[PDB]
């Protein structure tokens, strides 16, 4: 079986880089707390106790507000009047930094204004290892270049509007099924413990790690590890991952948090880097916690050194006076878990005082616009044979699908999403929002045909095949809608347990388009859906004459779409993935049965770096739609490529803040009525083990605590680590890259340019992303697109020197308007 | 066994009136034909033959295109790029004679440009004798003044855009059932005969036809007979409703069309008034017809005079040159089989020339400017407990019920609107026509909240009872939205058979609106529906702030709906029926079950004039909401009634012909001719009459089955009751002018709809009875007088020993007020005669 190495011990914050302000308060502040005060930072008070989905107790006597963690990396997760943004795929297909930083921005004011500290989000993973991977929409693209790039500008966005960020998932999270046990269990597989992501030191640095860096370098504070193991070590106590990885490797001055579940062990994950333990119980009110009482236990007892817990509380409040939230501080003026105004203060154990939990506050400002936008600018036109813009006077036009449609229920009739019925607009799970309202495609074409004195019907019956044929006949433009949905594994729709069964088009989606174009001569077809789907059925039909992906546009779905067929936006978007022929093309087999006896699924990353466009490549196999293809309402031209070569070493000992007193000092304060199910950081008396509970307390300690994992010493700094996202000089500008675009069609637009290198050597894909922007130009206007390729960009990893190296085969850059329409390329000098 | 005394013979056309000019051009035109060419106008071509629902053949020869005969009341059936108009019931609801107006006028426009010469439509038959019937909403209300009056109207601005009205359905088809015999039979009934109407002649001169009176009067150009009989006696030839009543007493001038296979005999037909048979064939493409050839065999034998035939020609040709259509005449541009661009001339056998059908013409205009005015003037607010008008800044907003959202097939997707999916904007059956789009109340209102800012969200899955509640629970306002369909008999829509099985709201309405109430302190009703519906479970929630009856809007619907719900339209429109606590307060059963063995099912019309508020008023039941009754987002006042007193020939000519018959041998078929398969044709086989009709009849005992005066073509007396148009003038003649002022006051500008009944006395009259009414436009503070005459007929009732009308001694009274249980104002009214 795979193992995952110790790497101890975790190692404490230092004042990095822009952390030394936020550091040195944290510092100031922990250095007044007493034990049970950083304990009560470091745990959630247990599920459904207070108002956000995660929440901890704060250290009142210091005036430290609970910090509330709210969901979803798309807008506020069970609360009311807040936006529903497009899903994270969407900003991908953009390839629009700007947008990501927007998109980012408008969230943390919401999520601000809601008197919520941290927002679960932005996801990289999963990465998107696999097309049918249930949460692969929440993140970014299978591309770890472009993932990382807006990954870091969604965060930025975020924190710089006064809300922690999230990166979740971390790390190797590819795929839904068997990745909770009990999820299994309903599921009707018995495992022992959740599927093994087992993965070689290479491939996790060069693609699932890749985000994660850039996440650190952005300054992003709190990182939430997963549910699945890596190696056979779970995601929320593997040392190797957490303390090596990440806060070493990678230099990462804020806290991780367990995802809800995913904390496993009270002693073995603090020392293995976790700092927060989310909801705080170990199962849903199970009134017990791994940390709370246990950890203030566990550091009177000797087990964790001071040192650790008073690092956690460092990280956390660090994160908190970096990004200003002390000076926004409010508490929570919604509760997740009822929509009443009224209520007990302690929802699940309905106790506390009866008091005003919903305050209705309005935070959806004028954010629509930038929903309505950036869904325009996520459409990809994949097929356009001369058919679109529409000009708004075609005489007759059907709307034909489902998926243009209204959900029956309402827009938030199926709790968390789980359902795919009328337009989709967002996929399912805990990474949603509730919609203010959804504007259906239905909706807003037919209001624009009105408009222009038309004929307009919809028909959403995707069985109604006989009306489709026949309004298909007398239409002169059919717009056809399917879908295809997925979402986080806790929700089964048709059978689909999260991750997709399979990648055609739900609701009779190939069916529907083959009655309209075998009809209608100029039939237009709209995707919604998280992640590619096969088309090969239909999308070169002679009668069908242009194709969209709209991803999930959040609510302002219908307006953002008619804005790009109707001409008032020219699509700019690009798919940040491929589209194969069939699901074979991909590889990356999801793991769908138990293939380890009732322990733990094993999946074995045995395609390495190579999925999505790598592994095509790779195989030589054609896309029917490339990594990077989109079409435009006008042509560009990339000409006139120029290339220009340009011009600590140990860790301080590990600190303790502040003084730890006798167990007395920790026992539950005399006043206090104690919340059912409420998790605290108090004793029950100073007896240790009775107040533990443990059935393991004291026995075995020293054998079970790896070696290393209380050593408070200096360290060594790793050869890849002592800077932000890895060692500075991985960040030094080696090579100066420049080609001029022009707009040599007749529509101002946005050209997206993308720059590949092929690094050389037998293992190595042959183009990888590197570099893109997104330009605006008029029509015959021209720029010089300029960029820079640093020494991490030129490097693979090397398992023997455990850094980046710059190999010895020769590099080749290449410069075009998609993975597959490379124009213009060059050998590379030397550099190192 | 109800008996139909005879009446002949078939009262002759006289240039009557305003049909002076038009009946001197027909007998011009007439004189020159032949019989052959005279027999194509009075017979279709057969079922699906040529491009109209009912076409003729037309006069080639003297440049006399075929007439196009197309559907409905409310918007051209079958065809393209057309508008659908809110139904007649929606024009009763605005009380507004100069909408009604315009919906005419827009809708002849539309016909004219399509190549269409005579609209089938508007309805006033049913006029609503049972709240069930299924297919009231086709005309206005069961009230015969109100009906009258916006019938006319409608007549007036159909004919007066070039396209020939026609008043249907005459007479007494008050209900589907047992309508028609075959379609019994589908429905496991098996009967000899349609349904016979059985009505004393005082109750029919007072209600069923009163409204035909207005319609003659008005200058209405046709006339379609029904398919039920009447006292045993077919409508189609039934001599006494036909010869008598529409022809000698009324003095129609036009010509009589039947329904689609109300056509029962040749000879009998004709002699019994009838004058244009529709589609032309006896069943559909049998190839057989009850006319053409032998309406031609039966003038050359005898057995119909030629000056019947001739007369059938001159009110054929006479209703095509008053209405002008010769001057805007061209061959329909589209086809109602198909919508393919080409095909076949010849739909049904498919032949004839390969070449075009369709031409896409598109002839809306702007008319859907008057649909939607139309809708909001029509949505009559039931119940307002100071919920309306909407701001728009109303938090969150829910929209609740299938009746808000779209009809998952398209708003065409249910053949001949043969479903209640989604909003309900049109009614079932041959009353219809193709939407050129349809706005939903989600999308107007959503789109509404959107322009504010607001939160909103629609549920259109009634059973969705549990996401409804939890979304009410959040709601500042929550707009429920019900239904209750009907339609023609032809089409069963969930085992409603055209009629309504029940009163109740369809899909769960009335657990909808208390999952919503129950949750929601400001929930609003928006009904769409052919007719009343029930509303007493939940009409009175005390979270129930809101009622509004919507009708059937047509295409403009939500658009319609979201103008008065915000306030863009104080609503003025007020209900054309009662709303009664149970189907029992209504009474007037509907006939469900054979009650004449295998016989034609017998429907006694036993309640009398008693039908609808006359019903109520004599039974002392309180309707939740009275006829008459509509709130407004202003308050009118009522004051200072006062009642001022103001200040023919007795035979007819002889029957004329114009223009002559020849031998047999003139009208057998031309030899250069290919005959189209099931066309039909007015020609003869061969000179042998007999075998030429294939008539297993012919010559048999026919002086038996000719009644006595049938073939009398010399003077006749001029009934007492006749003599002018829709009467004897002297029924028109004002007797005593009525005015009271009315003020707005209140503080928004609206429309008053004052009612004036009278009381004609007498122990077996109604209560009270509507007689004018108008809608006048008031701004805050505003005062007007409204002034109205009440004429002869007014005030009389049908005295059947007279045969006419009498003003009777019994003392009357007039009443003014907002409703027919809301009249402040009371006068005794002076002997008159
Ligand atoms: C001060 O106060 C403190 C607070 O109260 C006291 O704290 C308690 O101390 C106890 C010890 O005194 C702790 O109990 C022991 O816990 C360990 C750890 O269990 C967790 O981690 C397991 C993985 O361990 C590796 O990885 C972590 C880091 O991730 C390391 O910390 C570990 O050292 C170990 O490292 C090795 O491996 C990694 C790579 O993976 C390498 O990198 C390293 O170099 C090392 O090689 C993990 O598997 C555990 O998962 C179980 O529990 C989960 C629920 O918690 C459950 O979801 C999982 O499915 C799994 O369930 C199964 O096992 C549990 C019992 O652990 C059963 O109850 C359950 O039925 C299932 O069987 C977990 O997340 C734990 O391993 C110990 O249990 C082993 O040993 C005891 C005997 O001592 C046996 O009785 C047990 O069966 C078990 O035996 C297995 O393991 C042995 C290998 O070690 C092997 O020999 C056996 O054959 C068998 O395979 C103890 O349970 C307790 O956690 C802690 N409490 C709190 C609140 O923190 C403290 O004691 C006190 N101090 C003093 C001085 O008084
Ligand atoms: C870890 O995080 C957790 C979660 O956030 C923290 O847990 C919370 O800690 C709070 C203390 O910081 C504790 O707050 C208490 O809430 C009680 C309930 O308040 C609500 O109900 C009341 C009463 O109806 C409303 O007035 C109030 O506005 C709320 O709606 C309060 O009643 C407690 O008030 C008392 O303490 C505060 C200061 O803490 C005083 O200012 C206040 O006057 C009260 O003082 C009396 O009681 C205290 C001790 O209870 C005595 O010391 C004092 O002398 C007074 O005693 C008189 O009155 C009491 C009865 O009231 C009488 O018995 C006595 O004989 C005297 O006559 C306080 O406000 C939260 O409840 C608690 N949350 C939960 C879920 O448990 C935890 O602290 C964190 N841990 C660390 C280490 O940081
Ligand atoms: C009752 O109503 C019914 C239904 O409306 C009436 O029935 C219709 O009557 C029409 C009038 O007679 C009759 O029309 C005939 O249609 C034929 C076919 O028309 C179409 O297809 C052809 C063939 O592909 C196309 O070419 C044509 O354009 C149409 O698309 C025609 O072939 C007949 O046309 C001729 O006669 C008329 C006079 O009516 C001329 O004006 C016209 O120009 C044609 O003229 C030639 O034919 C006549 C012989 O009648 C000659 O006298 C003349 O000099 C021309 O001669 C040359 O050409 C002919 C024919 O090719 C040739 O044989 C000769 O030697 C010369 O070379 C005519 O148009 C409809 O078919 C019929 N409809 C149905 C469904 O049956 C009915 O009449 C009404 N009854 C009454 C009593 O009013
Ligand atoms: C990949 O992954 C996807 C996603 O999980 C998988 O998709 C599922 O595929 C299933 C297997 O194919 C699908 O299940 C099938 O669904 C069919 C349709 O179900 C729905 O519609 C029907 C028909 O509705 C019409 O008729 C109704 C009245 O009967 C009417 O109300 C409705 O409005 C429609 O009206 C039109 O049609 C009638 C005439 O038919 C006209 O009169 C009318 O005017 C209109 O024109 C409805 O009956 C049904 O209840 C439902 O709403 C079912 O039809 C399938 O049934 C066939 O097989 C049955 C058992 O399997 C058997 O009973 C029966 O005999 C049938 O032959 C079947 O349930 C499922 O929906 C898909 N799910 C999604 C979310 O898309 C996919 O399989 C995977 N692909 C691969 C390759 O693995
Ligand atoms: C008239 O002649 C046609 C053509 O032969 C024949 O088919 C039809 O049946 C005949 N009609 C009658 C009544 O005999």
């Amino acid at each position: 079986l795979a193992f995952s190495p110790p790497f101890y011990p975790s190692p404490w914050a230092n004042g990095q880089g822009e952390w030394a302000e936020a550091y040195q308060r944290a510092v100031a502040i922990v250095s007044q707390m007493t034990l049970d005060e950083k304990v009560n930072l470091t745990t959630g008070t247990g599920w459904e106790l207070e108002k956000c989905v995660g929440q901890t107790g704060g250290v009142p006597r210091l005036n430290i507000g609970g910090m509330c963690l709210q969901d979803s990396p798309l807008g506020i997760r069970d609360s009311d009047y807040n936006s529903a943004f497009p899903a994270g795929v969407n900003v991908a297909a953009t390839w629009d930094k700007n947008l990501a930083y927007l998109r980012g921005q408008a969230m943390g004011q919401e999520f601000s204004d809601k008197g919520i500290d941290v927002q679960l989000g932005p996801a990289a993973g999963p990465l998107g290892r696999s097309p049918d991977g249930g949460r692969n929409w929440e993140g970014f693209s299978p591309d770890p270049a472009l993932t990382g790039v807006l990954f870091a500008e969604t965060i930025k966005g975020i924190q710089d509007a006064g809300v922690v960020a999230t990166a979740k998932h971390y790390i190797l999270n590819e795929q839904e099924h068997f990745r909770q046990v009990a999820e299994a269990a309903g599921y009707g597989f018995n495992i022992s413990d959740t599927i093994s992501s087992n993965v070689d030191d290479k491939t996790i640095h060069e693609m699932y790690l890749w985000p994660f860096a850039d996440a650190v370098r952005a300054g992003v504070g709190a990182i939430m590890c997963s549910y699945n193991q890596i190696n056979n070590s779970y995601g929320c106590q593997n040392s190797y991952t957490l303390n090596k990885l990440l806060k070493a490797e990678l230099g990462f001055q804020g806290f991780v948090m367990s995802d809800w579940g995913a904390h496993h062990s009270g002693v073995g994950s603090a020392l293995a880097g976790l700092d927060m333990s989310m909801p705080g119980d170990i199962t849903f009110d199970s009134a017990t916690s791994f940390w709370g009482t246990n950890l203030t236990i566990a550091v009177l007892n000797g087990t964790v050194p001071q040192w650790r817990v008073d690092d956690m509380a460092v990280r956390i409040m660090a994160a908190y006076y970096k990004v200003g939230r002390d000076r926004l501080y409010q508490p929570p003026n919604f509760s997740s878990w009822t929509r009443d105004e009224y209520g007990f203060k302690y929802f699940y154990p309905q106790e506390g005082p009866y008091e005003k939990v919903n305050h209705f506050v309005n935070v959806q400002r004028n954010h629509s616009e930038v929903i309505r936008k950036l869904g325009a600018d996520s459409t990809v036109l994949l097929k356009n044979n001369n058919a679109l813009p529409l000009t708004g006077k075609e005489r007759k036009v059907a709307i034909l699908g489902e998926d243009a449609g209204s959900n029956s229920y309402g827009a938030n009739g199926c709790s968390d999403r789980g359902c795919d019925n009328g337009t989709l607009a967002m996929a399912w799970g805990s990474g949603t929002a509730e919609f203010p309202y959804l504007v259906t495609p239905e909706q807003a074409i037919q209001a624009e045909v009105l408009k222009h004195k038309g004929s307009v019907y919809a028909i959403t019956d995707n069985w109604a095949l006989s009306q489709v044929e026949t309004l298909a006949k007398q239409a002169s433009v059919s717009l056809v809608f399917v879908n295809s949905d997925a979402g986080e594994g806790y929700i089964s729709v048709d059978g689909n347990e999260g991750d997709r069964n399979n990648l055609t088009l739900w609701k009779n989606g190939d069916n529907l388009i083959k009655a309209a174009a075998n009809n209608c001569n100029n039939t237009i077809v709209v995707i919604h859906s998280v992640g590619p789907v096969l088309v090969d059925e239909w999308y070169d039909h002679p009668n069908v004459t242009a194709i969209l992906w709209a991803g999930l546009p959040g609510q302002e779905s219908g307006n953002s779409l008619a804005d790009v067929l109707y001409g008032r936006v020219n699509p700019g978007a690009k798919s940040p993935f491929t589209w194969g022929k069939t699901r074979e093309a991909y590889g990356d087999y999801l793991v769908r049965e138990l293939n380890n006896g009732n322990g733990a699924p094993q999946d074995d990353f045995s395609e390495g770096v190579f999925i999505d466009y790598r592994g095509f490549d790779k195989r030589n196999e054609t896309p029917i739609y490339e990594f990077g293809h989109g079409l435009s309402y006008t042509t560009f031209n990339y000409s006139g490529l120029h290339i220009q070569v340009l011009n600590a070493t140990e860790t301080g000992a590990a600190p303790t803040f502040g003084q730890v007193g006798n167990a007395s000092d920790y026992v539950y304060p005399e006043g206090l009525t104690r919340i059912s199910k409420f998790i605290y950081p108090w004793l029950n008396s100073t007896d240790l083990k009775a107040s533990s509970g443990d059935p393991y307390y004291g026995v075995d300690t020293a054998e079970h605590v790896p070696e290393g994992a209380t050593d408070g010493s200096p360290q060594p700094v790793l050869p890849a680590g002592g800077g932000s996202g890895g060692n500075p000089r991985l960040y030094d500008e080696l090579i100066r890259v420049s080609v001029t675009v022009k707009n040599t069609g007749r529509v101002a637009g946005d050209a997206v340019p993308q720059l590949y290198v092929s690094l050389g050597g037998p293992n190595e894909p042959k183009v990888v992303l590197r570099k893109f922007d997104r330009l605006t130009l008029k029509p015959s206007e021209e720029t010089v697109w300029t960029t820079t390729l640093t020494r991490r960009d030129l490097s693979n990893w090397d398992v023997a020197a455990q850094d980046w190296v710059i190999t010895s085969y020769p590099k080749k850059v290449h410069v075009g308007s998609s993975s597959r329409q490379l124009p213009l390329h060059a050998a590379l000098p030397k550099v190192q």
